[PDB]
């Protein structure tokens, strides 16, 4: 690995680990085999290295996203969107040292949480953009717009994810004990926004 | 007024204008024109005022939920559902003190929101205990089942209030130029979940 790389790849480890708080540069060095001044070369600070891990990190998605999409590009948008959180729920329970490291932007100083957010929203947005194209396929149901289907869609991510986080954040073993159950009830919300969104 | 509630009243007022870390009991008791020291003969710190407030508050809009089932309670779950979000988004915009001092638990020090936090739990039960009932009553769509028809409510419900939230925290005449047509989304997406989990 590159000097920059292997000191990228130990902050996710000591970061997951430790907390944004009471992680140091010197334990990433250390993690990273390199001697403590390095960090300092290649970042101006522990903000800079946690900024720069984290966007590592999201652009890692956002290429496991593109990935799915090429591949999946001519499904109807709802067998797309099922088949799209399966794969991001087996990323996830395949990868828990980035899972332990992403949910640490909660605490996170104000300051840099802030300066982050957006990025990652900035990140979704292929996602979006995909989902409003494909909404102009499908014979919608009366009353619903694309923009109503959008925006309904939007929401209900927003909840799932956010109830996601709250059940399994630090629980790797339950999220693998409960993934069978998970898949099976995403399948059939998926058929109800299919079945309530269209004619 | 009785003095603990001049006290609660102005608690109110002062958290939501200034913040939990900023507000001062002085600046309350001068608001409830109470001595500085009768605060603390009704409350033991800022602290224990403020969760007492919390809790003042979260009763009220316990109370116009009680109101609104015994009114309601005969009809379908989605109109009844539907109508309880109009008349949620009419009771925010009609009251911007209790909805300024409601979005402060986020800057409150993490002992205290953490104790808080649960207690607007117990305070939906009713809701969602009611909503698991009148399932009963609908001929749920294939694969559909009381559980999953739950899930996805609580699911969607968690991530309109997020939005809602981040949307109009703050900004009472960005809600009331949006009312009509976010009313209008409303009946739609109520119209999508009858659709999509029933037969």
């Amino acid at each position: 690995l590159s000097k920059r790389d292997a000191i990228l790849k130990a902050a996710v480890e000591v970061f997951g680990k430790k907390g944004y708080d009471r992680a140091t540069t010197d334990e990433i060095a250390e993690k990273a085999g390199v001697a403590k001044g390095l960090i300092f070369h290649y970042f101006k600070n522990k903000e800079e290295l946690y900024y720069q891990a984290y966007m590592s990190v999201t652009e890692k998605l956002q290429k496991e996203f593109e990935n799915f999409l090429m591949k999946n590009r001519n499904r109807d948008i709802f067998d797309f969107m099922e088949r799209w959180i399966e794969k991001k729920l087996e990323y996830s329970a395949s990868h828990p040292e980035e899972a332990d490291f992403l949910i640490t932007l909660v605490s996170v100083d104000e300051g840099l949480r802030k300066r982050i957010l957006l990025d990652l929203e900035k990140s979704q947005r292929v996602f979006f953009d995909f989902v409003r194209e494909k909404l102009k396929d499908l014979d919608l149901a009366e009353d619903v717009t694309e923009e109503i289907a959008l925006k309904f869609l939007m929401w209900f991510f927003s909840g799932f994810e956010e109830v996601y986080l709250r059940t399994y954040q630090g629980k790797p073993e339950l999220l693998k004990r409960d993934m069978n159950t998970l898949v099976e009830e995403v399948k059939v919300m998926l058929r109800i926004l299919k079945k309530g969104m269209t004619k």
